[PDB]
């Protein structure tokens, strides 16, 4: 209820009150993989291919971004988020005045070339990067020579000079001087003078000097960027100020690809290619890696990786965040081709309810036109994919996959027992001409069918969601709230109005409001519920009669 | 239910939910015998005597 | 009620209801209370387009 | 001084109007930026201006 005025006043008045109450999830996934681009231990939010390619160059993990979007033509691209295992670092060279430091990490960065030349005509320095892998050549002109003065009095001479506080390296005074004594000053260091556009327009109401802006730009630099300067002549010939590493920063601050920072005199150098990228060695562990998606949002996450140590960890980290209070749940699957035998033993490893395990692996057909053989985790990212794309509570069952052959086409007999040892097996069918692939369960590697929140993920997601918004929601609503004799009643009218919503999206079947019952007492308020969740169709019985009918006339 | 665009995009626009439902045996016979032609092991369909 | 009425022949607010506009007073004070729908700028339209099948005779 | 423009169209839209979607009447702009851009800005609370590409008659 904000009020109106917010400053009281004790004479005559009209005040409002105004109460603007009343007219006031997405499922992120998640990948982790090797890459040619972005940063180490980062997480980007992607939402288009051209976004990835231009952050990841190549590599496993820009194929699983692809085939995440693909495997859901129908559905709606939601966000992905994606991280880099390795350790790369950036491409820099230490030559001339200028530290020079490459964006982009790993080898890819080493082919970056930097060369600086100095224009003998202007008296302005000229730097060039080129970068054959994106056929990225541009040349800035032109830099410093952000302004000049001017002196037309009749006096013998003119003259200024530029002072640096001696600690930070900083202008801070900017003199005119006429003849011996001073004429006036300005003070760089700071208010008035903050930016050097305010000094040009001073410089040009005085009478006899005058001063024009570059005309290469509108650069705008801070009068403390400006260069050491002193004693040079003014009437003889207009004097450039150069301030020659502020004007790079402005050009290569958030653009183009190369960094620069200030070690020094920094003059022109040859072009020479940077040095120092490496990608690394291999991360030993990648418990580091996942603690950065903590409180990103996502609720799947596909390791691109078949050994099993990472996939331990990564079972590790969801059932961590559940307990925290973010519910996150694991899609893995096991190198080339393997058998029912070493799909049992990574299944009785784990044995997570948060953790569903991958069997087939086949051939992706990929937007280059690449039929790329791929191993079984890869296919996790289309089941990862088009899980997140479905709505809350559906399920990846009897599903299309979109794939163009799998290395092993499992009998009738062998699906039974990959799905009673709680192993996601796709199947060809081949009971219709236009033969296609599907899913035939979600079923995750805890094989106890009597718990089915732990055992479907369908049913354990919608758990997760319902338990998880509820816990938002009611923390930010009631918690600091006064306990007024209508607590309870709109505690109850506020879970019934949430319940309905459910019930309208369909991510419950129904609830009886009847039995929505709150106590409160003092801090505690005890809420009691009854929800009818909501079920994914697994067994279909049809008991056919024949019976016998008598026809007449 | 196909949405458009299937790009979600946060600023002011309109979206379109797209509905294409409401609107979407042969008992094949088999013969085994023999033969001089055609590979060993495989099914052909037959659809004319020209084609046998 | 004019003043709402106004406001409602401007377009610069949706609708009220006039039933809920309740004044008490008592002494200096005044107590008004009024309901108003506040009018809003369109910024999401939602289309669900469904295709069925028609049969023709004749 | 774009804003002045918003600021000058907002004055003379009536109470309660919005300038989403309205005109703007620039030549140019120095960054035409693109459909996940623009999303970025609206999400961090910034307006931004979008040249219209879907159309002949570009505004």
């Amino acid at each position: 209820v904000e009020p109106f005025p917010r400053r009281p006043i004790t004479r005559p008045h009209a005040s409002i009150e105004v109460d603007t109450s009343g007219i006031g999830s997405e499922k992120v996934f998640c990948l982790i993989g090797q890459a040619e681009g972005g940063e180490p231990n980062t997480v980007y939010e992607l939402r288009n291919y051209s976004q990835a390619k231009r952050l990841f160059r190549s590599g496993e993990l820009l194929d699983a971004i692809e085939l995440a979007w693909g495997s859901n033509p129908n559905y709606t691209a939601g966000r992905i988020l994606a991280m880099r295992i390795e350790d790369a670092k950036p491409a820099s060279a230490e030559i001339g005045g200028l530290k020079i430091t490459s964006k982009i990490y790993g080898n890819v960065a080493n082919n970056i070339q930097v060369g600086l030349e100095k224009n003998t005509l202007s008296d302005s320095l000229r730097l060039r990067v080129i970068f054959q892998d994106d056929r990225f050549n541009e040349v800035y002109d032109n830099i410093g020579n952000i302004f000049t003065i001017k002196y037309k009095g009749e006096e013998a001479n003119a003259t200024f000079s530029v002072e640096h506080d001696e600690e930070t390296q900083k202008a801070s005074r900017l003199v005119l001087k006429v003849g011996d004594q001073e004429v006036k000053s300005y003070d760089l260091t700071g208010g008035a003078y903050d930016y050097t556009n305010a000094i040009i327009t001073d410089i040009n109401q005085l009478p006899d000097f005058e001063a024009k802006l570059s005309p290469f730009g509108d650069k705008n630099l801070e009068s403390s960027k400006l260069d050491k300067i002193e004693n040079a002549n003014i009437k003889d010939k207009a004097v450039y100020v150069k301030a020659v590493f502020g004007d790079l920063e402005k050009q290569t601050a958030y653009n183009g690809i190369v960094s620069f920072e200030q070690l020094k005199t920094i003059e022109p150098f040859e072009l020479t290619k940077l040095k120092g990228g490496t990608n690394g060695e291999p991360p030993a562990t990648w418990a580091d890696k996942l603690d950065k998606f903590a409180h990103e949002g996502g609720y799947y996450i596909v390791p691109l990786s078949s050994k099993q140590s990472v996939h331990a960890e990564v079972a590790s980290f969801v059932k961590e965040r559940s307990d925290a209070g973010e519910p996150m749940r694991a899609i893995v699957g096991g190198g080339f081709n393997e058998s029912k035998e070493q799909l049992f033993g990574r299944q009785a490893s784990l044995s997570n309810p948060r953790v569903s395990l991958v069997a087939n692996s086949g051939t992706f057909v990929m937007d280059d036109g690449r039929k790329n053989h791929v191993p079984a985790y890869m296919v996790a990212v289309a089941l990862g994919g088009l899980a997140s794309g479905l709505e809350i509570g559906e399920s990846i069952t009897f599903k299309p996959l979109r794939v163009s052959s799998l290395d092993q086409i499992y009998e009738s007999i062998d699906l039974d027992e990959l799905n009673e040892n709680g192993i996601i097996s796709i199947e060809f069918v081949r009971n219709r001409t236009n033969t296609f692939f599907r899913i035939v369960d979600d079923v995750t590697t805890f094989n106890d069918k009597s718990d089915p929140v732990k055992a479907e993920m369908a049913v354990g997601e919608a758990n997760d969601f319902l338990v998880s918004e509820l816990k938002v929601q009611l923390e930010d609503q009631f918690i600091g709230t006064r306990t007024i004799n209508t607590s309870a009643s709109i505690i109850k009218d506020f879970i019934q109005s949430y319940l309905g919503r459910k019930k309208r999206d369909n991510e419950i079947q129904d609830f009886p409001a009847e039995d929505v019952q709150v106590i409160v007492e003092g801090n505690e308020a005890r809420i009691s519920m009854t929800v009818y969740p909501i079920r994914s169709f697994k067994k279909i019985s049809v008991s056919l009669v024949y019976k016998q009918q008598t026809l007449q006339a």
